[PDB]
């Protein structure tokens, strides 16, 4: 199966498979159940901002979840990258819905990443931006229901012609180029991610929830991982 | 079948196919022949920068190549890449040698490419910077005889163990994420790349010089284009 | 005696000192009377943007004003920089009324600058952006009427508490820190500045203009530099 | 007195008031006793490498010193800027000797901060970097014995014509621009630092060492602050 590491914005609490008993977002390594959470109080309709950063000097991974004039939700894990990814990975942003749904859709997405070697001090970078998505984005990736330039946005799951959101969907949208994550010969490496999003549901209880993530180069959607799976994991473990 | 936008840094003067008699850099819009050029004095072993520069403002493709403590060559050409090159594209370096040879050894290579929409006037960006190259770069192509990793430098053409050049050789290096360089509906785009370069030849006359080159997304080593074609065109057209 | 060079987005028409017929954008070196103009289409109540470039290989000051969704004003102007501007200065905004008014709100402002050394080839840079001012906004020189606070804004003019604009107002904002805007031993130097800004006013001829400009670092509003003078210069000469 | 946040890189310790028996590098609050070090191998002669962070997620203050080749040095230590340091601050670099000496050279500085709102979500940010310092370096505030322009350095602590190091020195530089390192308000702030160094010294035991530190905007060298105290505090309590 594919390696992941990701910071999940868990709109449905699914409690009998760890997660606490409302929204939060939390910290995934190599599994669904997160390693450490937080509570999150997602406001149905309004454009949100998640801002993800890491550092080797540190090596703990932060998240932190708000929206305009509100209190912010944030959660840390203390994590040795180059023990659990490969070298070299993409990044990318994942959505699902289950028998819940919910719109799952981006409207920017930026990410930096730098590695300074050891031997020279010289650094190598990493940086996009994304304010407006294209109907033919040719640097990104999309995967599952993913798609691209309804309103220069990106919509991770299925969205109906009456703008409905559907159940039973997953989505990706990973950038085209590999990241240079961590290399054992370098002095300092870090990164950082951030994305707006707006979710809205019809019903009271939207699902499932969207997701930041790194992983191997060739990762692909695990087939049925919708739903609580957040298309990140093939199954609860 | 490629459309090929590029700066050369002609070393070997080939007169026959419109070449003036003497080192220097051109700015090669869909042919070989330069549409405008600078006589450039190249010093054989000694490290070198490069600076391309091009805004949809004035719409000028301009380029400085110089050595420190030495006056730099210059050359600007007028041209819409709106009209030239297709939406998405490739950036890349490439290099070639011929009867004569020398070592084009890339030591560093940034790019930054900017979009900011006519509608909402927000931007997309990306940005890259390698100050050493690795064995196995994942985020570089690499094509012909382009390897990486010797003393964290790129050698886009042919050189031994200890360093000495080989003829008829060509390679090149393109970064792996398209570009979106141009959009109808955008107010500003611009871009600007910068590489540093260590051309060094046993021989008298030294060829065949080194390319920065912006192409579409599918391009590929033209047959039979080493020497004076520099890898980017497959004729003297 | 102040040295300036500046973009003005001149809204009300002057021609007994040079001005077109019609609202503008022009380039300003030591003279209110613009050594260049474009016609621009000044839409009262709207956000614009505005754009200014400047790159030591070609030497060349352009600008570009719009608002989203239409056409936009371009100007461009050669000019050496070196022989024009003392090598630091100070970076700043500048706006004025007169008989006529208009409010000058700047929502944002950024500015970029760069200098690669000749002998070593290493950069110098300085990067500033403001998409929110604070009533005491310590990094900032206000002169004249201008204040800050207000909605997080910039009012370089005039204005009552519900927004009104003011007559014989004029009012200027520079960046604290001086720039290295030239040096004699860089191979390349370069700048970049952009600013929204907000003209509104309810008279039929809205007056006088708002600019960016770049001076020597101990410059001051000129007296009585208010209406046409746009706060840059001590006389229309 | 003034309020002090600095990374010391402490070359002679002073056991007597804290240090360990070593040279290390250590987090100042307020006090030259460190609030937490680490064993630092300086090496006597070697251009060596210093990166500080600090992003209000963590409110953890990190720095990392190193070497080409060798093992780095790291010191973090969790603290609420907010609680320490006034709104509006003077980042800047010091240096002493006091019986012993050393050069305290400065071959390049860089450090980038930003502060994103609450309400509307958008940020400020400041950036700057200095490869090469120049004899007149307007943007830079030295105090005591610090000089710029020197092989394009900058020399913290007095030097003699025949370029050796004198003691009983003090010097220091800070940005000439006021920065806005904390905001009630804002959803996210952080900041980092960089800066290379070339401590050498004739003595067997060279000293005081280098700091980089945050501080009041109105701060000036504290009276007597040479040795042990490097520049920083008015006395070791
Ligand atoms: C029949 O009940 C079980 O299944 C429904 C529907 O599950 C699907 O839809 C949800 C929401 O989109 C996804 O998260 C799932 O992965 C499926 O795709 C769940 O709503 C039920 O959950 C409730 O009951 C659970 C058992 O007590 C509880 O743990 C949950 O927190 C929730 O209260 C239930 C899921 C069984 O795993
Ligand atoms: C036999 O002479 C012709 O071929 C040689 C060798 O050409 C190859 O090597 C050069 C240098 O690496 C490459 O640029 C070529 O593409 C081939 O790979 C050339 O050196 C000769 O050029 C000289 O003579 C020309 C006159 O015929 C003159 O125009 C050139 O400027 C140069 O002085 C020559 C090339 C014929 O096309
Ligand atoms: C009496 O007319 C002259 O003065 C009025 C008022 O000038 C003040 O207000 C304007 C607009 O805010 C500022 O630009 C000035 O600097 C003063 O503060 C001007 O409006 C008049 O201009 C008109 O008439 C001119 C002469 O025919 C013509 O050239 C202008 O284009 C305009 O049509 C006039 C200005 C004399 O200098
Ligand atoms: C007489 O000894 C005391 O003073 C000398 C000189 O102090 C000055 O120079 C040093 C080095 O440049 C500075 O750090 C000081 O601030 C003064 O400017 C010190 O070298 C002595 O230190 C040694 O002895 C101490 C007492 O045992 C010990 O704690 C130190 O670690 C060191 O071994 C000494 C300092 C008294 O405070
Ligand atoms: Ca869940
Ligand atoms: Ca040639
Ligand atoms: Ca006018
Ligand atoms: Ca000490
Ligand atoms: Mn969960
Ligand atoms: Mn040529
Ligand atoms: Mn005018
Ligand atoms: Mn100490």
């Amino acid at each position: 199966a594919d390696t992941i590491v990701a910071v999940e914005l868990d709109t449905y609490p699914n409690t009998d498979i760890g997660d606490p008993s409302y929204p939060h977002i939390g910290i995934d390594i190599k599994s669904v159940r997160s390693k450490k959470t937080a509570k999150w109080n997602m406001q149905n309709g309004k454009v949100g901002t998640a801002h993800i950063i890491y550092n080797s000097v540190d090596k703990r991974l932060s998240a932190v979840v708000s929206y305009p004039n509100a209190d912010s939700a944030t959660v840390s894990y203390d994590v040795d990258l180059d023990n659990v990814l490969p070298e070299w990975v993409r990044v990318g942003l994942s959505a699902s819905t289950g028998l819940y749904k919910e719109t799952n859709t981006i409207l920017s997405w930026s990410f930096t990443s730098k590695l300074k070697s050891n031997s020279t001090h010289e650094t190598n970078a990493l940086h996009f931006m994304f304010n407006q998505f294209s109907k033919d984005q040719k640097d990104l990736i999309l995967q599952g229901d993913a798609t691209t330039g309804t309103d220069g946005n990106l919509e991770l799951t299925r969205v109906s012609s009456n703008g409905s959101p559907q159940g039973s969907s997953v989505g990706r949208a990973l950038f085209y180029a590999p990241v240079h994550i961590w290399e054992s010969s370098a002095v300092v490496a870090s990164f950082e991610a951030t994305f707006t999003f707006l979710i809205k549901s019809p019903d009271s209880h939207p699902a499932d929830g969207i997701a930041f993530f790194i992983s191997n180069i060739d990762s692909s959607i695990p087939s049925g991982s919708t739903g609580r799976l957040l298309g990140l994991f093939p199954d609860a473990n």
